[PDB]
């Protein structure tokens, strides 16, 4: 512990303060240079974003640029911590989306506390952004502010704690279930916690085809069942069961295809999961620690598939597979929102990519391959370079068909061709190396 | 016209939309590189802020990171065009802070209307910022919007388009006082115009010994006496003369020291000059057209200064002169205000670089150097490189004296050195090639 945090603390102050600059995209030296940089040459642009305000695509950033803001009420696990002390996480999230989709990003640190002053504060900085992402808002304030902003706004919001991590579940299950041989319309699921990454996912998923009527939610109080508490919350109360004496995880957990978790560690058990439907499909999200170990489940059920947010294990749900590129493929097209069928699209196209691979130019003998579809590699793995050419055209040609396109795109060839141009101009080629050599 | 239209939209769209990206400052490519910058690494940072908000100087990019801010009111000479049309203005402005003092700058367009409003969606952006530069905001909002904003933060805030003007403004009178031989508590000054930038060089000029009885301001109606209107707008009233029959210009500049001109062209006639007192001190800052060629003053009064806006005429009034270097000696104090004491200091330092001027290291012979005290030398030239190296140690230790400075700089010879280091790193030696080329 003292080793990383000594490592991170120093890893940037030292050489300048902090990641992050801003620089200019033209070389600047002399007169006339200067004077249509600004002076009466940069009268220009403004008189023609005037007229038409599409316009602003082609003479500013704004086509490229987006808003990651926050208010520091529930960064990373730290918690409430404020939002001066969740710069460092905003700051790391703009690093992200410039490094594997070349999105600028201006990370804002908002000191409202009130869900509605917030909302105004965000809804009047439109025309800086063609996109916005909320980030590392707690709940339930998140589901009301995200919900007034996309009614306010015509720029797409897009808050990624709730829909990237459901977008990348709900790619999981599809692919599990294939592997299974289960129908979406006949599944038992069981929820551990209701919070900000859960009712996204459950939403989802009823989207996708699950029935609600075979869906049982738990929280820290246990089973959410009909007249439990007085006033429950809404999103809580649309997923609350007739109350029929089940009020534990054990007495729901009797027959469940699937177990969803992203509440606490050591929430199940390995008699529970032995008391599970037949090829269980497991996702234990809790990051310091999961729900169960996945050696702890494949034990009792070794056809079990398990799917967890950590590094040392299959299956990895990690948010950097979908937000660059969601954002990638709306701001190419100029749309004014992520609706839902884009983002269905993004959820076909994960789940595709897994299970029909075609790898090719493998990292020599250096690294370890075994990209072969199955209990162990469910989902693409989270630096993969192909991700960017496979869900950015797909989430703009949905955005083509749902009509909230503004800028379509004519050929997509071009396109495509266009993202593996900048793929190929970024390679890990260390994190193989690094990854064998530990072996 | 249609020339520098075409080649102004040319400048930035082609290669890409818009000047200004966003670039990490540590190299990103390995896994524990990725780990430090996001993941498990990055709450060590965070965790140091949450005990000590002052740290955030050392692990982020606050303190050197300034919002240009605007709602599109008053942009350039255009007017009220919107906040969205009035981008490009922004992104040069921070192109321009970049350049001269290596300040990251995020530019903000806000849609509010309506001051309070204004004020609380700024207020709330506190977090983010090192400092706040307003700009482009329409008078007389602009005064209401910067004192409320001024005593509700505790960063600096500074809207440039009255204080950078005022400075400038400033220091050319103080300079040709020493020229013409006047004392500042016996020279009379007539006004011509009423606005964000007039009412500031007025306070600033009464702050530093003009008495406030020898002044007479005159707006569009003509000059502004007391009880004119029936409810005379403030900022206006204070300059208010008492009633004496006087009520065009030609009834006040007889016998006048100084005119101060920031109101439409052609304002000030040959014998309205004629009429004025011994060696006349001229600004005619209507950017346009002035209120007088200089030639034609100088046709009728050869003693006369004059000082415009144009940079075809000696003794340009230019606003880079200033908010740049203002801004990094505020930045690198740690300085939680811009106050009267640190704006006077670089009105001195200005003042000093072209009376005490010690030329060296001229561009040989590709030039006009000619950089004698004088009537036709009383400022800096804008681009002059020894601006930063007089300014900002001059503010830094008015700051450090006022008690707002959270940062005191130990040694002022390795600070002078850092910033000759700096600007030894950026030349811009094709002007003056191409000035001389024109010749
Ligand atoms: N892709 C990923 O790896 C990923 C993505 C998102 C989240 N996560 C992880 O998932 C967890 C929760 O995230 P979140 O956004 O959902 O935050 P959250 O809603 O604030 O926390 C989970 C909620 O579930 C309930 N809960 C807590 N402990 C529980 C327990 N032992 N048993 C049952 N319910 C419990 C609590 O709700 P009540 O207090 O109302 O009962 C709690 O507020 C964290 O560990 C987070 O890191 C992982
Ligand atoms: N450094 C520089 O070169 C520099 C810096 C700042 C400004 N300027 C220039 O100065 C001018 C004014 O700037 P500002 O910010 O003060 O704008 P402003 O506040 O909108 O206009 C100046 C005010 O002067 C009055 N006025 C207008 N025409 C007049 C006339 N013919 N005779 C007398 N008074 C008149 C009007 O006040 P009423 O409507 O109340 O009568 C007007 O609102 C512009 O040309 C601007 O570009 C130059
Ligand atoms: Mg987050
Ligand atoms: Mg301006």
């Amino acid at each position: 512990d003292d080793q990383l945090k000594q490592s991170a603390l120093d890893f940037h102050e030292f050489p300048v303060p902090g990641k992050i600059q801003v620089s200019p995209t033209k070389p600047l030296a002399t007169q006339r240079d200067l004077a249509l940089a600004y002076s009466p040459g940069v009268a220009a642009p403004c008189l023609e974003i005037e007229k038409d305000p599409l316009k602003a695509y082609k003479y500013t950033a704004r086509g490229n640029l987006v808003a990651v803001i926050s208010n520091g009420t529930a960064v990373l696990g730290l918690g409430n911590i404020g939002a001066l002390a969740g710069k460092p996480v905003m700051e790391g999230k703009g690093v992200l989306f410039k490094k594997f989709a070349g999105i600028d990003v201006f990370d804002i640190e908002v000191d409202e506390l009130d869900p509605d002053k917030f909302i105004e504060v965000v809804a009047a900085l439109e025309p800086t952004f063609g996109g916005i992402n909320l980030e590392d808002i707690k709940a339930p304030e998140c589901f009301y502010i995200e919900q007034k902003l996309r009614e306010r706004m015509n720029i797409p919001v897009f808050h990624d704690d709730q829909h990237g991590t459901a977008i990348i579940s709900t790619a999981a299950i599809l692919n599990g279930l294939r592997v299974v041989e289960k129908n979406i319309s006949d599944v038992r699921m069981v929820v551990s916690g209701a919070g900000a990454a859960a009712i996204a996912c459950m939403n989802l998923l009823v989207a996708l085809g699950l029935q609600k009527h075979n869906i049982v939610v738990c929280d820290s109080k246990g089973v959410i069942y009909q007249g439990r508490e007085p006033n429950m919350a809404e999103t809580k109360a649309a997923y609350a069961v007739v109350d029929d004496g089940k009020r534990t995880l054990d007495d729901v957990i009797e027959g469940a295809d699937i177990f969803l978790g992203c509440s606490g560690p050591k929430v199940l058990t390995q008699e529970m999961v032995k008391k599970m439907a037949r090829a269980p499909m497991i996702l234990a999200l809790a990051n310091p620690e999961p729900e169960i170990l996945p050696p702890l489940a494949k034990e009792v059920r070794p056809d079990a598939i398990i799917c967890t947010g950590r590094s040392d294990y299959p299956n990895q749900v990690n948010n950097v597979l979908c937000f660059p590129f969601i954002f990638r493929g709306a701001l190419d097209v100029g749309a004014t929102a992520i609706n839902e069928e884009m983002k269905l699209a993004a959820v076909r196209a994960i789940a595709e990519l897994a299970h029909a691979e075609q790898s090719e130019v493998v990292a020599s003998a250096y690294g370890d391959q075994d990209l072969s579809f199955g209990p162990e590699y469910i989902i693409p793995k989270p630096f993969d370079p192909r991700l960017i050419v496979k869900i950015a055209p797909a989430v703009a040609k949905a955005a083509m068909e749902s009509g909230v396109a503004t800028r379509p795109i004519a050929d997509f060839d071009v396109y495509i061709d266009k993202l593996t141009e900048f793929v190929y101009k970024t390679n890990l080629f260390m994190k193989p190396i690094f990854s064998q050599a530990r072996k």
